[PDB]
């Protein structure tokens, strides 16, 4: 499984122009399912999402969590996480789960991560959608679970 | 060297209020400069980003190219991209070259993408951003040059 998260101020999603998802101070969580994929992926996952030290005050930075800053997290789906550019113009998906699995896996992610007791709001899979983000900083770190 | 590029339809950097850099429709480009980086790092990697078919028509996904739809390009710096949470609750940044070399690598890179004639904005190095990122899609493409 695989994540981009973008510390942001405000974010977003949007379907048609009918926003389905907003927060504001907290992170941007891009998801990916990887076929093999598992529970566990999900744990070793929302995890380090959520103690991860990236927001500062005015006297250092990277020392708090989204937890300790009480933050709000904005989940989108995003099987191109796996994108293999490895060869043609076009980008390959084969280790992209596939989507029912996949839709599946990430309302998983989605409810486990809740749990933070966070503000979580989502996008909505399976279909196109304009994502908004504010990247303060700008911050943006990738992590994988099978790296975790 | 590292990249996270999302496909936008509006995205610019501001400094203080101060818009420093803007494009409609084209590639938002995070860069993250690596300790062991060179030249060809930026070659093999400029190129990918300019032939990657990740726009689209209505008649198909993943078919055009920056260059083919003769998009605006953004470029961000981000030594975040090499982020180790390996570890504790705070991240590392080992891999991350230094800030003078990097800026060095960041410049030439940035130099090296304007060769493909497009119009490329970028935001400012060494200091902190606010990045207006409009994800149409979303489409998001993750690209290290040691593995290119």
């Amino acid at each position: 499984m695989r994540a981009v998260i973008q510390r942001v101020k405000k974010s977003w999603v949007e379907v048609d122009g009918k926003v389905v998802g907003s927060i504001n101070e907290g992170l941007n969580v891009f998801l990916g399912v990887r076929k093999g994929d598992t529970e566990e992926d999900i744990e070793k996952l929302v995890n380090k999402i959520l103690n991860l030290r990236i927001f500062e005050d005015e006297r250092g930075k990277f020392q708090y969590s989204v937890l300790d800053i009480k933050g709000e997290i904005l989940v989108v789906s995003q099987f191109t996480l796996y994108a293999n550019v490895k060869k043609g113009r076009r980008p390959s998906f084969e280790e992209a789960e596939e989507p029912k699995r996949a839709k599946e896996l990430y309302e998983k992610f989605v409810d486990k991560i809740k749990e933070s007791g966070l503000k979580v709001e989502t996008g909505i899979f399976g279909a196109m959608m304009d994502v908004f983000i504010e990247n303060w900083g700008p911050v943006t770190i990738i992590i994988d679970s099978r790296e975790i």
